[PDB]
């Protein structure tokens, strides 16, 4: 697909849709995560000692938002420029993932959790062309973070 002018137009449009509801889309996101992999719970400070995923924990929202922003930004960057640019941020990310005891087999957990979250976010407007466009953008960004973790470990 590549990211045509037509495909990027599709990712931007769908990200704008996600931001429109951070406490929902981010709590869903942690549930999709614990559905796919339960043990992941012990990883997160704000999830430990708890029995369910807190719905209004600011720490938790701030946390999940930041993750989706990072995947959008990556898609536009692909259409316009043709690539994903690795900065300070992407590298610090790689450090903290290792402190917290996170591995690569964890990544398809958080991907499916994000494609499923966006399919849920865009509903009937969903196209093969759009799925293809976020898939392309996650893959391309994960390729970069995994790359930095392996560097932070
Ligand atoms: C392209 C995919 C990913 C992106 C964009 C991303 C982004 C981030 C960011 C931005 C932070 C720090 C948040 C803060 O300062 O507020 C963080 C922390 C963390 N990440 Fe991820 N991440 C990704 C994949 C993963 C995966 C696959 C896992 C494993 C399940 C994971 C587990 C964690 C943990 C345990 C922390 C520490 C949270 C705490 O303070 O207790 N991440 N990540
Ligand atoms: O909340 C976090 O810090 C988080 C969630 C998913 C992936 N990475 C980090």
């Amino acid at each position: 697909g590549a990211l045509t002018e037509s495909q990027a137009a599709l990712v931007k449009s769908s990200w704008e849709e996600f931001n429109a509801n951070i406490p929902k889309h981010t709590h869903r996101f942690f549930i999709l995560v614990l559905e796919i992999a339960p043990a992941a719970k012990d990883l997160f400070s704000f999830l430990k000692g708890t029995s369910e995923v807190p719905q209004n924990n600011p720490e938790l929202q701030a946390h999940a938002g930041k993750v989706f922003k990072l995947v959008y930004e990556a898609a536009i960057q692909l259409e316009v420029t043709g690539v994903v640019v690795t900065d300070a941020t992407l590298k610090n990310l790689g450090s903290v993932h290792v402190s917290k005891g996170v591995a690569d087999a964890h990544f398809p957990v958080v991907k499916e959790a994000i494609l499923k979250t966006i399919k849920e976010v865009v509903g009937a407007k969903w196209s093969e062309e759009l799925n293809s466009a976020w898939t392309i953008a996650y893959d391309e960004l994960a390729i970069v973070i995994k790359k930095e973790m392996d560097d932070a470990a």
